[PDB]
């Protein structure tokens, strides 16, 4: 996260950090649990990852520092990218995890609710982005999870930043147009978590955008409410 604060421990319990272990363990992206058995993530974090075997999912994480070979996680049984997907700037970059065992909810980790179908017209204006990423393109992942209020944009004007992409009703952005504040390597997956009648909603999945924090170049994010019917199909399966 560029131009971000620490965050405080259960501030954001639906916040997972997801590791690889192969050739050697580290942080892969961000994630959010959204079901008792199911991580919501980006489908581009698993490029080149040819089984969820090397995947393990650590909920109640403030700091990295946390995790160690005796630290508990849950086992990734599949891994279920969205049909349409080829690569994150041109959407479709969803993914769920389905865990091997079910978490256990409590004050440091639970799930965040989806937007409601009813509810593609509020506006937002309480909208967070999370993660241990970057906080510069020339960095290293975070210890402490990191939070930064940003502001969402509409599609008009999300597109004029980005003349050679097509910005589709499918992606949400969100970023100040002086710059300073946005998700960075190491964010994506994660949430952007936005506060609506006191509960907090999943609008959007970290996926892109042109450097960190530019002037002129907001975030582009998954926009989760285009995809919740996607969601109950896969979670929902009779
Ligand atoms: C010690 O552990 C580590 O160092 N781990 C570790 C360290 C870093 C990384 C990995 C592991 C995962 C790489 C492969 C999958 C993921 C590949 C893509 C991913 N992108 C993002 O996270 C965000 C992008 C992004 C999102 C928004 Cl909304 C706005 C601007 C963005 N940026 C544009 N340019 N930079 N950011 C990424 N993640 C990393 C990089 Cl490197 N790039």
């Amino acid at each position: 996260i560029v131009g971000g604060t620490a965050s405080v421990r259960g501030e954001w319990p639906w916040q997972v950090t997801l590791h690889t272990t192969s050739p050697t363990q580290r942080h892969l992206c961000g994630g959010s649990i959204i079901g008792n058995q199911w991580i919501l993530t980006a489908a581009h974090c698993f490029y080149g990852v040819e089984s969820p075997k090397i995947l393990r999912v650590y909920s109640g994480i403030l700091n990295q520092s946390e995790i160690k070979e005796d630290t508990s996680f849950f086992g990734v049984q599949e891994i279920i990218i969205h049909d349409q997907y080829k690569m994150a700037e041109s959407g479709y970059d969803i993914a769920l995890l389905k865990l091997e065992t079910t978490v256990g909810y409590g004050d440091s980790q639970r799930p965040i609710c989806l937007p409601s179908k009813g509810d593609r017209n509020v506006i937002y204006t309480d909208c967070w982005v999370t993660g241990w990423g970057y906080r510069k393109l020339r960095d290293k992942i975070q210890n402490t999870l990191q939070k930064a209020k940003i502001p969402l944009v509409t599609n008009e004007e999300c597109q004029k930043r980005y003349r050679g992409h097509k910005i589709t009703h499918k992606m949400i952005c969100a970023g100040y147009r002086e710059g300073g504040k946005d998700a960075c390597k190491g964010d994506s997956g994660g949430p952007l978590s936005c506060k609506h009648n006191e509960v907090w909603h999943l609008v959007g999945i970290t996926s892109w955008g042109e450097g960190c924090a530019q002037r002129e170049r907001p975030g582009v994010y998954t926009n989760v409410v285009e995809y919740v019917d996607w969601i109950l199909e896969k979670t929902q399966a009779v």
